[PDB]
Formats: C-alpha cells, structure tokens, sequence
C-alpha cells in the first residue's frame, strides 16, 4: 500500500420511512427490504400489525432483513502499468476518463524525465459566468491583500441556471389565490455555484450555495428579491485563519453583484442542517460540526456587518422588525419561496385557525424572528424608478445541478465523500468530471 494505511469508506447513513426527519448512523440496528426501504429498530417495532404498506403495496414484517448498518467498502486500488505497485486510487488521484492510457506512478514518471499530460477536466477549465468571474475576482484580490503564504487561487463557477416557478401550497392558495388576492406561483431563476482552491495543484471544492432568484417580472410580493436556498461549505480551505472571511467574500461579493443588477432584497433563513453528514457535500469530516443556531445567526450578523460597513448592504432586519416598518397586515404581503419556512408555517397557521392568513403572524414571526434576515440592498429613492433586470449570463442546464438531491445521490451512489482532505480531493476531481462530460453532450 502506497500509504501504510488500511482505509474503507464510511457507513452512509439512511431513514426510517416510517418517521420523516428519521435517520439511521453508523452502527445502528435496521430493518430493510429489496435495499430500498429501511427502518431503525424503533420505528420498526412501532409498526402496529405485521402489515407494512410501502411504496402501496402491504408487505409482510418477516420478508424484511435485520442488520446493522457497519457495512466498511475497502477503498479501491490501482495498479501502476510499468512497475506494477498497487496504490490507493484517491492517494494518486488517478481517473480514468482523465488520464484513459492508464495510470503511471511518479516513480516511474520521474525515472523517464516525464509529467502526467494536462488534466482538462479542471475547476478553472468550466465554462464561465459574468457572475463567477465577479465573485472569485473579489475573492482573490482579498486573498492577496492578505499576504498568508498559504493562500491559494480560488475559483467561482456557476455550474447551473433554470427557470422554475414555486407553487402556492394548498392552503394559502384556497384562501388568498382562489379569491384574486394573490398569484398562483411566482416564477423565478435558481443558480448552483461552487468555490475550488488550488491546493498544491490540485483543485479542492470547498463551498456550495444554491440561490433563488425573483426578477422584475415577478408579481409582488417577490418582485426583485434573491433568496439562498442552502449553503454548505468543507472546512479544509488553506489556511484556517482565513475560511470565515472567504466565506463572507464570496456572500458579500453575491449581495453586491445582484444589487448591480437591480435586485432590491436579499433573503436568508438561517436554519441549520438536521444531525448527520448531508447536506449538498456528502459525507462531512467528523470533526466539522453543524452551528448551533445562535452561532450560525451572529456568523451572519458578522457578514452583513461588513457588507453595510463597505457600502453595499442598506440596512437589515428581522422578519419581525420588517414587517411592521413595512406596516404589514396580512400573510398574502410575505415573500413566498421554495422550500422556505414561512409556506409550511403558513399552511399550519391557516389550519389551526380554521381559515385565517392573519391570525398569530405577528406572534410567529417574533417567535422566530432571529432566524430570518431580511436584506435591503437598494434602499429610498433610488429603488422607486429602476430600470428592468436584465442578467447577462445565459442560462445553463445541468440536471445534477437542479437543486441539492442529485448532486448528493450522485455522490453517495459512488463513494464521493468529503470527510477529509484527501477524499475531498478525489471527490472534487470526480465531480469535475461529471460537470465536464454532462455539458460536452
Ligand atoms: C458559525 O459556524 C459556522 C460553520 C459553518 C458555516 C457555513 C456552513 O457551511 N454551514 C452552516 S449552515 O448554513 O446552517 C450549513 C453548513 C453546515 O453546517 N454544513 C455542515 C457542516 C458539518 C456537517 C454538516 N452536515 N451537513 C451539513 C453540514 C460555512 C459557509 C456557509 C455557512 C457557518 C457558520
Ligand atoms: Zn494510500
Ligand atoms: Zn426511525
Ligand atoms: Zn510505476
């Protein structure tokens, strides 16, 4: 072994279908049928009868398997095509789409005066945006402001771009869409982009965001605003002392931009991942810890901070705080985005009050107030007369990209973790790839 190290992937971690939000770790004890449907010990035995409806088809208890999830996949070789010595494929971080002649060891390459031939399928090789170049422009001439010799060239790339519409949920729309008050959907833009350091040449991808976007055609009240669907990040960016504040560029650096293009608002809900390793990167490093939410909620007060201290954030606020600057009265006046909280909140309240859209939204959103930022990028006059938002980058269809899901499944179906530097590594080469060969179609 090219390391002295025996290595094995992780056990990934599943759900019991039976409890939403259920989730099953390493090492724990399971029912699973046809490899698809799984239960924990818990949920399983608090199945009253021996009657399983899955899918629906009933499906007896006894035709389930019992196991516990300690399954460790050895990590794959590669043999060396001159010398023979077998190395771990993510230690040499050789691909076969890459390099299709077969991999040589540097051992061998050094002993013939020879260099790997140039690997095409890299981060600064995807195609680029007006949006990218903007925002790893920022990044770097942060960087080198910096002068920390560990510092490397990072890169931005928007890596997809769709129209797609968020729907009233049922509730909302018997009460305010089924009576004129309010627009069925909202149509909007959502982008995908992630950030890679080079990192002794070779790319690490150690950010990820997804984005919504309302433009100047959208009806109220979503007109003109962004809203970021998730963020996640890989904590391995080099050096530590300088994560946060790359993190909070490229956030600051997003504020800026869509305020050039007109948009008026930003929005953030600040809510932490569910327990477990998930999220947009699979398989987190064990030692990267998920926020708490009043950490998470001042790490975004820090950002901010800056952003208005350098001009480009108005002000910012609680959804508490807005809506009664706003002078607010009714839930129909909320912006109303995809996978958000206040549409599920909403359709509870309506229910619980038995048909009203005004209830308790005031009590709500003060319970709940620090959780949400309401971001003023263009404030007073100067928002009253603008002209049409007119983004100058094309759109970009990739479906690995449409949303968190596949990108993520694509990932766990084939060993791409990110729990440490060296997978995370291997993980960005693949991932690099799949973007290359998805678009070349
Ligand atoms: C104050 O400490 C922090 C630490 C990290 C962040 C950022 C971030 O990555 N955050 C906070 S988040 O927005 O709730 C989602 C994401 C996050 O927690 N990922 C994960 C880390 C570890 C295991 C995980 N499993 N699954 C997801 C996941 C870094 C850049 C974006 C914010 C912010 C504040
Ligand atoms: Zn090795
Ligand atoms: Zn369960
Ligand atoms: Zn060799």
């Amino acid at each position: 072994y090219c390391c002295g190290r025996k290595l094995e992937f992780s056990p990934q971690t599943l759900c019991c279908y039976g409890k939403q939000l259920c989730t099953i770790p390493r090492d724990a004890t399971y029912y699973s049928y046809q490899n698809r449907y799984h239960f924990c010990e818990k949920c399983f035995n608090e199945i009253q009868g021996e009657s399983v409806s899955l899918g629906q088809t009933t499906i007896n208890k006894e035709q389930f398997s019992k196991r516990k999830n300690d399954t460790l996949d050895p990590e794959l070789f590669v043999e060396c095509t001159e010398c023979g010595r077998k190395m771990h494929q993510i230690c040499v971080l050789h691909h076969e789409i890459i390099w299709p002649a077969g991999f040589v060891c540097d051992g061998c390459l050094k002993k013939s005066a020879r260099t790997r031939k140039e690997n095409k399928f890299s981060a600064k090789r995807l195609p680029s945006t007006r949006l990218g170049t903007f925002l790893e422009n920022r990044v770097n001439d942060f960087l080198r402001r910096q002068n920390h010799p560990e510092s490397g060239e990072v890169t931005v790339r928007v890596v997809h771009a769709s129209d797609k519409t968020v729907e009233v949920k049922p509730g909302m729309k018997a009460r305010f869409v089924d009576s004129g008050e309010m627009a069925e959907s909202f149509p909007y833009r959502t982008k995908a982009l992630f950030a890679f350091e080079e990192i002794d040449g070779v790319d690490l991808c150690f950010f990820g965001m997804h984005v919504q976007e309302y433009g100047s055609d959208c009806p109220p009240p979503n007109q003109r605003r962004v809203y970021i669907s998730y963020l996640d990040s890989v904590h391995f960016f080099r050096p530590k002392c300088l994560r946060t504040a790359v993190y909070h560029e490229i956030l600051i650096g997003y504020l800026e931009y869509v305020k050039k293009l007109g948009y008026t608002t930003g929005h953030i809900w600040a809510c932490p991942p569910s327990e477990g390793d998930d999220y947009i990167f699979h398989c987190h490093p064990p030692d990267q810890k998920i926020p708490k939410p009043k950490r998470l909620q001042e790490w975004f007060k820090k950002m901010l901070d800056k952003a208005v201290s350098e001009r480009i954030v108005h002000d910012y606020k609680d959804i508490f705080k807005q809506a009664t600057e706003d002078r607010l009265t009714s839930a129909k006046e909320l912006p109303y985005f995809e996978g958000d909280f206040w549409p599920n909140v909403l359709e509870e309240s309506i229910k619980e009050s038995g048909g009203s859209g005004s209830q308790k939204l005031y009590a709500t959103m003060e319970k709940h107030k620090e959780v949400f930022f309401v971001i003023r990028l263009i404030a007073g006059p100067a928002a009253n007369s603008l002209p049409p938002i007119v983004d100058p980058d094309p759109l970009i269809p990739c479906d690995l990209m449409d949303g968190r899901d596949a990108f993520l499944t694509l990932a766990r179906d084939k060993h791409l973790e990110f729990s440490s530097l060296r997978r995370a590594q291997w993980s960005t080469m693949c991932m690099l790839v799949e973007l290359h060969t998805q678009s070349q179609d």
